[PDB]
């Protein structure tokens, strides 16, 4: 016998890292940070912009305090209605 396991990680997976894709036309760190602030305390927010168009590029990076602190949103962020425009959320491992 001696057969029984569940599975547990060791190293701090990048899970925490939270990223948003397909954002609204005019989206500033303020709006997002505010929309997410509801979930909990945020660490920092950095939205990518374009060089030509004076509007958000379409992708942003949201960092939280801890992993679990992010999951809260990572689950309540995917395909969420924001300012009429729906945004998506992801979180790979290799970047």
């Amino acid at each position: 016998g001696s057969s029984g396991s569940s599975g547990n990680r060791a190293n701090p997976d990048p899970n925490c890292c939270l990223g948003v894709f397909g954002l609204s036309l005019y989206t500033t760190e303020r709006d997002l940070r505010e929309v997410f602030s509801k979930y909990g305390p945020i660490a920092d927010v950095s939205i990518v912009y374009d060089q030509q168009s004076r509007r958000s590029r379409g992708f942003a990076f949201v960092y939280f305090e801890n992993v679990d602190d992010a999951k809260e949103a990572k689950e309540r962020a995917n395909g969420m209605e924001l300012d009429g425009r729906r945004i998506r959320v992801s979180g790979p491992s290799s970047g």
